[PDB]
């Protein structure tokens, strides 16, 4: 037998506390897209390692793979946001197309940025690890330095990096994503991470009346953008799928279907997007990095 | 700068061990219905404040109430089971109706059983609780005056108390406006499929699975199946119309009554059944495969 204790509170302040509360959940991939994606992952088990093995980084003559790393996001910040068929246009692989795929579950249920390097022939000792500003580096040492660049969203926690090698000599590098739109994630095989819509009644989005992308500056000088489509009201949230690849965002609706998509001159952060579609008018706002 | 850690394991066994792991998420309530509970929660806090003092269980004289209890749960183990209309029969107010009320979501974000009892008159040292078999006992108690050791007749209050419910986590809390809240999580419910509504209380979503993990017995209605320990379940089968989707249909429990509704785009149903014992609703298990559809859920006394 037990006895109980005295609160301090009424009955109604101590439900208003558990109805404001920061539940654990709210903070976790959501229950069903982990289910489906551990489900759908064991019956690829085999040929997903044999993909993964087939596509991981490799390391390349240091300061000339640096400076190709350098120019191509310097090229990309050339490029002027549009619009594009997205079945016609930049249908050929990206250089920044793999973030699609970085994004995973981690064991502690959160979602995290995970990539992969080929390291055979090398120490832990030999390789150095470092993520300035928003790029990730590798580089290891016997003559000379090999390593590889890459982007690294603002979203990755830097603070808890974390790096092994495994006994077939992958790299591996994972850390967690802070605060990502974790109820409107979908993980998908093709487009890796997508966001769904959600329909409110209160927008938290502004709409501005323009038509298209945007690119506006957010609440601290950063850039983001800014998307405004409008839908057949037959469109359900459950219908519409938001999603990026490198510097390029897709739209696609499905019940009646349309196809959108829009490349800018940074690279899109995608966990952190948001959409709220209501009353045939979608509005897509997703934070942007160079 | 850091530096990487040679690891012990192999690529696809990393792999392997994630895909396979027990997600934190996976003992949790889904994060949607979380959200949409809180959300209508603040909404209405004010009415359901209300309803709730106005429907707090009373402690009352101990020897008689527990003989009360006895003889409800004795007259409901002589239930023929059946089905019944399900808006115009057991449409008054049952003994254990609270039962699809009991569930709400924790701090600790899992399922818990939640009671309430008004307890004014009472310090929350003369209140006693405890967890007798598939029942839930609060018993108070205090002196008659001071300098003296008699005290008062005890008064209290019994409850049936699902065998899901984690006995070694029950946790009581009196508020200031003297409400005694009793607490405890669920072991294992159907996290995955439950739905939860102001009006069906706990509900349960079935799934469109390829393998059939509940048995058909090839006999539509209600079944009391008993296995060879002496464990009881009621198990439904339903044959229903191919245009309703897993998401249209929705199970529940109102204490020894299980409802099950069906409304999609136009078409609709709504079926009924009463059990001789106490459906454990929040480990009730649906699935509806090809217009088949197959409920199971543990009963208790």
């Amino acid at each position: 037998s037990i006895f109980p204790t005295r609160d301090s509170r009424d009955l109604s302040s101590r439900r208003r506390s558990l109805i404001d509360w920061e539940f654990p959940q709210m903070a976790l991939v959501p229950l069903d897209q982990v289910f489906d994606w551990a489900e759908r992952s064991r019956q690829s088990l085999h040929d997903d390692i044999v993909n993964m093995h087939r596509n991981l980084f490799s390391l390349e003559p240091f300061t000339a793979m640096d400076n190709a790393f350098e120019s191509v996001m310097k090229e990309m910040s050339a490029i002027q946001p549009r619009e594009f068929h997205p079945e016609l246009e930049y249908t050929q692989p990206g250089e920044l197309d793999f973030l699609k795929d970085a994004y995973e579950v981690g064991k502690d249920g959160r979602l995290h940025f995970k990539v992969y390097f080929n390291v055979k022939n090398f120490k832990a000792e030999e390789i150095t690890i470092k993520a300035d500003k928003n790029k990730l580096v590798v580089r290891a040492q016997k003559s000379e330095s090999v390593g590889r660049s890459i982007p690294l969203p603002p979203s990755v926690d830097r603070n808890h990096i974390q790096a092994t090698i495994t006994t077939d000599d992958v790299l591996v590098i994972e850390a967690p994503v802070n605060e990502p739109n974790y109820k409107a994630i979908k993980l998908s095989p093709e487009k890796g991470l997508a966001i769904q819509p959600s329909e409110v009644q209160e927008r938290q989005l502004a709409v501005k009346n323009k038509e298209g992308l945007e690119i506006v500056t957010a609440e601290d000088g950063s850039k983001k953008i800014h998307l405004e489509l409008k839908v057949d009201p037959h469109f359900a949230p459950k219908d519409v799928k938001v999603w990026a690849k490198g510097n390029k965002v897709y739209v696609h609706g499905v019940t009646r279907e349309f196809y959108k998509a829009f490349v800018t001159p940074e690279v899109v952060d995608a966990s952190k997007t948001q959409a709220e579609i209501v009353d045939g008018l979608m509005v897509v706002e997703a934070p942007l990095f160079k």
